[PDB]
């Protein structure tokens, strides 16, 4: 029971992760999104302690969706004949960070704390439950504009969380560290560190900081915005071209820059309403 199951509203987005529609589940009115991938476009798969073939992101979202955390929660997912569905929560209102720096330009840095902080607590949920996500980036946060929350979505290019070492990497190329593109090696925490400074930077820039491979590579961060010194030294540090120079989740968290974090409910109140 599927469509007896939930209302579809309309298309919200295509593209490699699939199709995406806003729906509500009929039994209470939630709002949920809708997100439909076809088998043959699946490479990655995995199985369930059920001895069941699912994709990987099932896999893994199933691991991140206990609890409460800064994730998107999978509620329900079905097999089709041609496709899989995922049934996935949706706040109201909602936008992507993307759109939302589009819009408004580079962040203060009040609000990009707030924003880089909750980021950070969900990818450490992620990373505790065995999970890294491989695509860190503007485009797969949701915001929570009445409550102020970020929410991590997408884990289509994720995998299980490994002390050794990557050789795939099927994320955002822009997002990806220098030794990827070396040398087409990465591991995991390292890797995440830099998708961070990415972030971050974008968040109080408005934009990335690298376009090209050979600016990636040759690490040299410049400052398009004013910026304070204490957010130029944490994005420069997660952006360090050696992956052991960069900072481990603890050393950001207990950065100068990182300190007196607002809460969710009062970022929404002075920035989002």
């Amino acid at each position: 029971p599927l469509e007896s199951q939930y209302q579809v509203g309309p298309l919200l987005g295509s593209g490699g992760f699939g199709s995406v529609y806003s729906g509500i589940r009929v039994s209470d009115n939630l709002p949920v999104a809708i997100k439909h991938v076809e088998k043959d476009r699946i490479s990655d798969w995995g199985e369930l302690p059920n001895g069941t073939r699912v994709p990987m992101e099932v896999v893994l979202l199933k691991k991140v969706s206990s609890g409460f955390s800064g994730v998107i929660r999978l509620l329900d997912w079905f097999e089709r004949p041609d496709s899989f569905v995922l049934i996935l929560e949706r706040p109201e209102p909602v936008q992507d960070l993307f759109d939302f720096i589009t819009e408004r330009g580079a962040l203060q840095e009040e609000l990009a704390r707030s924003f880089f902080w909750q980021v950070l607590e969900a990818v450490r949920h992620c990373h505790n439950c065995g999970v890294l996500h491989r695509d860190i980036k503007d485009e797969n946060i949701l915001i929570d504009l009445n409550r102020g929350e970020l929410k991590l979505i997408d884990f289509g290019s994720g995998a299980l969380l490994k002390d050794t070492v990557y050789t795939d990497f099927d994320g955002t190329r822009v997002y990806s560290p220098p030794e990827w593109i070396r040398y087409h090696r990465y591991h995991g925490r390292s890797a995440a560190v830099w998708s961070l400074g990415i972030l971050l930077y974008d968040m109080v820039c408005g934009d990335i900081p690298f376009e090209h491979d050979e600016e990636i590579i040759g690490g040299q961060v410049f400052f398009r915005q004013r910026v304070s010194s204490e957010c130029q030294h944490l994005i420069r540090w997660c952006l360090a071209l050696r992956p052991s120079d960069r900072p481990t989740f603890e050393e950001i968290q207990n950065h100068p820059w990182m300190q007196d974090v607002l809460l969710p409910q009062e970022t929404a109140e002075i920035h989002l309403h």
